[PDB]
C-alpha cells in the first residue's frame, strides 16, 4: 500500500471464477438432464487423457534432464523424476487410475487403447514442437512470484541482510548523538529510503529536487549516510536521514546492459516487487522497530512535499 | 549570556551565545574565552613554574 501503482499480492479471484464456472456448468447439466453416467465416463476419460499427456511431457523433459543429474540433482535419479513429474507416488496412482478407467470404461467417443495412446503422443509432440502449449505471461508471473523466483526478491533480501540489518540498530543512537551535538531544530530518528519507480537515481540528491538539500555527514565498517533538510516555500520545514536505494540503481544498470536479458518493463516489475518485498521485510523484521520508512514514488510534482507529508 | 547553537563547520566548534537584556535577546554573537589565560592560571597553580599570582596578573595584562 506504499504506492497506488504497487501491485497487491494475488488474490483468490481465479478460484472464485472457477467456482462460478462450475456452478454455471452444474446449472447447465441439470437443465439438459443428460445421462449422468455418460457424463462421468466422459469426464474420467478426459482427465485420463490429460494425465497421460502430462506424463508424456514429463518424460520428454526427463529425456533432457538426465544429463543434468550430476550437477543439479546430486546424482540421484529419484530427484530427477520428482522434479520432472512432481511427486512420484501421487502421479503413479493417477496414471494407474487412468489406465484402469480407460481399460474398464468403454469410450463412447474415443479411440481404442493403442490408437488413443498414439494420438496422444502425436498431440504431445505437436504441442512441444509448435509451442502450442504456451505459458501465458500472467500465469508465468503468478508462478514466479508464488515460488519466489524473481530477481527483485533476491535484491531486496540482499539489501536487507547486507546493509539495513547492520546499521538500523545503531542508527537511532547515532542520530541521537548528532541531535545532541547540533541543537537549537532536530533530525528525525527514522531512516528514509528513496524508491523512484522510474529507477532514476542521480548522484546528487539535491539535483533531483532543489528543496531537498544536504545538511551534514552523520557521524559513525564505515557507513557514510547523508542527512537532508526539505525546503517548503523557500524555508526548511523538516529534516531527516534520506538516502537512495542502491538496489534500484543496480536494477537500472542491469537494464542498461545487453547481456542481462532484462528489459525496461521487466525493470519496472522488479522495482515494484523490490518495493513490496522490502515493505514486508521491514514490516516483520525486529531491526525495523518503526525505524525505517520507504518513500516510493513515480513521476508521470515534487519529492520534497511527499517526504514532508511522510514526516 | 546563554548558549544558542554550535556554529556549523581543522574541526573548529564555536558555540554562539545570545545576550539577554532584561530577559530579552538584544542580539547574539560568536563568543569564547582566551585559552592562553587558562594556561597562565594553570602555570600559576603548579610548583614547577616559579610563577606567582602577581606574575600571573602581570603576564595576563602583557598577553
Ligand atoms: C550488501 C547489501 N546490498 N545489497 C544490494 C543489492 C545493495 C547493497 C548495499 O547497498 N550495501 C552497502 N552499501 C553501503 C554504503 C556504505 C557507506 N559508507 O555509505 C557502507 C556500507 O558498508 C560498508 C554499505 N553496504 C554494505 C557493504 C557493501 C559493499 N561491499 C561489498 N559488496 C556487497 O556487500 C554486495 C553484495 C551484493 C549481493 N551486492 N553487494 C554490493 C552491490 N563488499 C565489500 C567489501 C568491503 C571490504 N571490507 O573490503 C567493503 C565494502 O563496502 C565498501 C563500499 C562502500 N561503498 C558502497 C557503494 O556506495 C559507496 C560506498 C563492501
Ligand atoms: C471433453 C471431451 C468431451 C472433449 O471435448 N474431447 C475432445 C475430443 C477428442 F479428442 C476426440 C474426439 C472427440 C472429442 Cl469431443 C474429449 C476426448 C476424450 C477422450 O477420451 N480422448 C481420447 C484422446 C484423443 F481423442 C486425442 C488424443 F490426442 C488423446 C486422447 F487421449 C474424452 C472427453 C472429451
Amino acid at each position: 500500500s506504499l504506492h497506488p501503482s504497487i501491485p497487491c499480492p494475488r488474490g483468490h479471484g481465479a478460484q472464485k471464477a472457477a467456482l462460478v464456472l462450475l456452478s454455471a456448468c452444474l446449472v447447465t447439466l441439470w437443465g439438459l438432464g443428460e445421462p449422468p453416467e455418460h457424463t462421468l465416463r466422459y469426464l474420467v476419460l478426459h482427465l485420463a487423457s490429460l494425465q497421460l499427456g502430462l506424463l508424456l511431457n514429463g518424460v520428454c523433459s526427463l529425456a533432457e534432464e538426465l544429463r543434468h543429474i550430476h550437477s543439479r540433482y546430486r546424482g540421484s535419479y529419484w530427484r530427477t523424476v520428482r522434479a520432472c513429474l512432481g511427486c512420484p507416488l501421487r502421479r503413479g496412482a493417477l496414471l494407474l487410475l487412468s489406465i484402469y478407467f480407460y481399460y474398464s470404461l468403454p469410450n463412447a467417443v474415443g479411440p481404442p487403447f493403442t490408437w488413443m495412446l498414439a494420438l496422444l503422443g502425436l498431440s504431445q509432440a505437436l504441442n512441444i514442437l509448435l509451442g502450442l502449449k504456451g505459458l501465458a505471461p500472467a500465469e508465468i508471473s503468478a508462478v514466479c512470484e508464488k515460488g519466489n523466483f524473481n530477481v527483485a526478491h533476491g535484491l531486496a533480501w540482499s539489501y536487507y541482510i547486507g546493509y539495513l540489518r547492520l546499521i538500523l540498530p545503531e542508527l537511532q543512537a547515532r542520530i541521537r548523538t548528532y541531535n545532541q551535538h547540533y541543537n537549537n531544530g532536530a533530525v528525525s530518528q527514522r531512516l528514509y529510503i528513496l524508491l523512484p519507480l522510474d529507477c532514476g537515481v542521480p548522484d546528487n540528491l539535491s539535483m533531483a529536487d532543489p528543496n531537498i538539500r544536504f545538511l551534514d555527514k552523520l557521524p559513525q565498517r564505515v557507513y557514510s549516510n547523508s542527512i537532508y533538510e526539505l525546503l517548503e516555500n523557500g524555508q526548511r520545514a523538516g529534516t531527516c536521514v534520506l538516502e537512495y536505494a542502491t538496489p534500484l540503481q543496480t536494477l537500472f544498470a542491469m537494464s542498461q546492459y545487453s547481456q542481462a536479458g532484462f528489459s525496461r518493463e521487466d525493470r519496472l516489475e522488479q522495482a515494484k516487487l523490490f518495493c513490496r518485498t522490502l515493505e514486508d521485510i521491514l514490516a516483520d523484521a525486529p531491526e525495523s522497530q518503526n525505524n525505517c520508512r520507504l518513500i516510493a514514488y513515480q513521476e508521470p510534482f515534487s519529492l520534497s512535499q511527499e517526504v514532508l507529508r511522510h514526516l
